């Protein structure tokens, strides 16, 4: 093989009858999953990949952009008025497959950080059931670390680049908007479970920073979407204040940590650049049961001449959410 890139295609397990809109777009944009797909570990052939220079991330990105533009349509989009009926919405696993001529190579070593030489390399024709979850700060409904928690970064020293933390435990949030404000919402997280995981996070993160005294803090400057944990639940965008996770120390607090949320009608687009307003949340209890499997953080710019390094959660670029699950695939050209 040789390093090359070709516009791949997708594969879904969707249903042709459901009107949940992830299915709808995937049914008429992807083919059925390969019934019998097979992996083959190349006998001691070692290959090196790197996510931050992967093209399927960019290509997958373009997919969900076009998907949402087809799907989540706004009443008004300042980037034009349209129709905005409230629809069903729930992530579906999506696979990606090379066309005739190329093959995806996947890394199987449990300690891989996503940059450098993998030894246990195998060959696939399609990816795995990647769930395209759009969310900020923390990583939702993603994979799971096959060993220790892993810190993924294009360049640890460069602080303008984002840092992804892949958790080996799936700590969990439980967000709800009960019925008769119509926009009051709240997520509940087990305090000691997430804090036992984060006290591990800082200790398996200090090791990359010369045993410098690490420390966590809340976002310093932003536009809600980056400062507040923003995601989509049952078609509604949820802005949730996560100051109780990176500030409520405990590194008298082992109960259910409860964070507040608001349902924002106006949303600064994650796809292009601009605002887009919708309509009120539909009546009835709106509950989503999601898994935190990772977090996105941004280092300090300036904490050089210090004994510390404060970390703040990262947002904006949704490519890193795509990178998090695509950290193990690289498309190669068979020759
Ligand atoms: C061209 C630029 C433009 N962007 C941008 O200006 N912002 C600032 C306002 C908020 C954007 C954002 O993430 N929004 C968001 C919406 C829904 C949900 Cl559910 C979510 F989780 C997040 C990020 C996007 C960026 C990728 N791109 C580089
Ligand atoms: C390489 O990864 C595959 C996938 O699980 C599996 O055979 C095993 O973990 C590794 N193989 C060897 C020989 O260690
Ligand atoms: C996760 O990885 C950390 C290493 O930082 C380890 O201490 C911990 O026991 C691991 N947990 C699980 C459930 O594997
Ligand atoms: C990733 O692993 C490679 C090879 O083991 C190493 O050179 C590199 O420093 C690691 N990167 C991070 C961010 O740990
Ligand atoms: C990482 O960032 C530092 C500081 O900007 C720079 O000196 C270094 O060359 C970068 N690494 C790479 C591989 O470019
Ligand atoms: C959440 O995590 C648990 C344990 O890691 C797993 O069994 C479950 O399938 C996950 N849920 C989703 C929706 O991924
Ligand atoms: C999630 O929160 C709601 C509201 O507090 C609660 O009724 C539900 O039982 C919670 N989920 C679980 C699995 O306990
Ligand atoms: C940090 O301290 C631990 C002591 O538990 C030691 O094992 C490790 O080598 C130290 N690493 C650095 C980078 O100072
Ligand atoms: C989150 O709540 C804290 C109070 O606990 C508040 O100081 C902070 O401003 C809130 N976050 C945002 C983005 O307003
Ligand atoms: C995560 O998966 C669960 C289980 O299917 C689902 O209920 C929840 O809505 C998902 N979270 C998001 C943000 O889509
Ligand atoms: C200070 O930070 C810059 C980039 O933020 C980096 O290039 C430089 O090496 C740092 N200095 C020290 C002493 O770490
Ligand atoms: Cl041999």
């Amino acid at each position: 093989w040789k390093d090359a890139d070709t516009t791949l295609f997708c594969a879904s397990d969707a249903k042709a009858y459901e009107t949940e809109v992830h299915n709808v777009w995937a049914t008429h944009a992807c083919v059925p999953t390969d019934p019998n797909p097979q992996e083959i570990h190349l006998e001691n052939v070692t290959e090196n990949f790197n996510m931050w220079k992967n093209n399927m991330v960019e290509q997958m990105h373009e997919d969900i952009i076009s998907l949402w533009d087809q799907s989540l349509q706004p009443c008004v989009k300042l980037t034009i008025k349209q129709a905005c009926p409230k629809i069903s919405f729930d992530p579906i696993p999506i696979h990606y497959c090379t066309p005739a001529g190329y093959v995806i190579l996947k890394c199987n070593d449990k300690n891989f950080n996503g940059t450098g030489p993998c030894k246990n390399v195998s060959s696939v024709q399609c990816t795995h059931g990647i769930k395209p979850v759009v969310s900020t700060q923390l990583l939702l409904n993603g994979s799971l670390a096959e060993e220790e928690i892993i810190i993924r970064s294009e360049n640890l020293t460069n602080n303008a680049k984002t840092i992804i933390v892949h958790l080996n435990k799936s700590v969990e949030i439980n967000c709800t908007r009960p019925s008769n404000d119509i926009r009051k919402a709240y997520c509940e997280i087990n305090g000691t479970k997430w804090n036992k995981v984060l006290k591990q996070v800082t200790e398996k993160l200090k090791e990359h920073f010369n045993n410098k005294t690490i420390i966590f803090q809340p976002p310093s400057g932003g536009d809600l979407e980056i400062t507040m944990h923003t995601f989509n639940c049952r078609g509604e965008f949820f802005y949730c204040n996560t100051t109780q996770l990176f500030n409520n120390t405990c590194i008298g607090c082992n109960g259910t940590i409860t964070l507040p949320c608001k349902i924002k009608q106006i949303i600064n687009m994650w796809q292009g650049t601009g605002q887009a307003m919708y309509a009120p949340p539909i009546d009835g209890k709106i509950n989503c049961v999601s898994n935190i499997t990772g977090i996105l953080l941004t280092r300090d710019g300036g904490a050089n001449n210090t004994s510390n390094e404060t970390f703040r959660p990262g947002g904006g670029d949704m490519r890193d959410n795509w990178r998090s699950e695509l950290y193990k695939y690289k498309v190669v050209q068979i020759e």
